[PDB]
């Protein structure tokens, strides 16, 4: 049946008090410490390889798959070394799970922004340094990066990298500073070439997005 005692324990107003739950914890525990693979945060694995969506669909290409909390992982679509101009190009990698994560057509619905970077010059290692940078910003304890933001991706080209940073919010302010050092992460210079838009982009750009080098 359905029974339960009339007691009740409302005592704890600790507003300002400090925590003075010291000896009354939920859950004493908190490993942390590690950046020797495991992270602090879950971040799926969505890569695109194909692009036949013209008569299939750019859901039945993208492959969603590793989704864990370290680097190893991530590594691995790395350890393939197909972004550094290894691969067929026309690729688009995405990982992300911090404030959102359902893709390119919502993952800006997250409220935050997609800063890409179109790259012509061939460097034949951008994509493995702009990775680790990426990879690494969803948590490695990096903080400054990996809380104000929501998810990251990549895309190769024709002759033409691609890369994206998906933000959780941070506002384009934050943006506008840290596309300006990722753009230059990725070693070009012919004209800083780089494209900012917000999540108005991949919903209806009515409004101005950032600008587009
Ligand atoms: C990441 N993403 C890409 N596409 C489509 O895939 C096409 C890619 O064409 P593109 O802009 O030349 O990039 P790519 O060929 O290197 O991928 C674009 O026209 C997009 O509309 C997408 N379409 C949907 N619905 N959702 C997504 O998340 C998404």
């Amino acid at each position: 049946m359905s029974v339960e005692e009339v007691s009740k324990k409302f005592e704890e107003n600790v507003s300002v008090d400090d925590t003075t739950a010291t000896p009354k914890t939920v859950l004493s525990d908190s490993a942390h410490f590690d950046v020797k693979h495991p992270l602090n945060t879950k971040w799926t694995l969505w890569y695109t390889k194909p692009a036949v969506d013209k008569s299939e669909s750019w859901s039945d290409l993208l492959r969603p798959v590793t989704s864990f909390q370290t680097v190893e992982e991530f590594w691995a679509i790395i350890q393939n070394i197909p972004e550094p101009h290894e691969l067929p190009l026309k690729s688009d990698y995405h990982v992300f799970r911090n404030d959102v994560r359902p893709e390119w057509e919502d993952e800006a619905n997250a409220k935050g922004g997609k800063w890409s970077f179109q790259l012509r010059g061939k460097g034949a290692d951008i994509d493995e340094l702009w990775l680790r940078t990426l990879l690494a910003v969803i948590g490695e304890t990096i903080d400054e990066d990996d809380s104000q933001i929501n998810g990251v991706v990549l895309s190769i080209r024709k002759g033409g990298n691609k890369f994206a940073l998906w933000t959780k919010s941070e506002d384009k302010e934050p943006l506008l500073r840290i596309g300006g050092k990722f753009k230059q992460v990725l070693k070009l210079t012919d004209d800083g070439h780089l494209e900012f838009f917000p999540h108005s982009s991949a919903n209806g750009r009515h409004p101005q997005p950032s600008i587009t080098l």
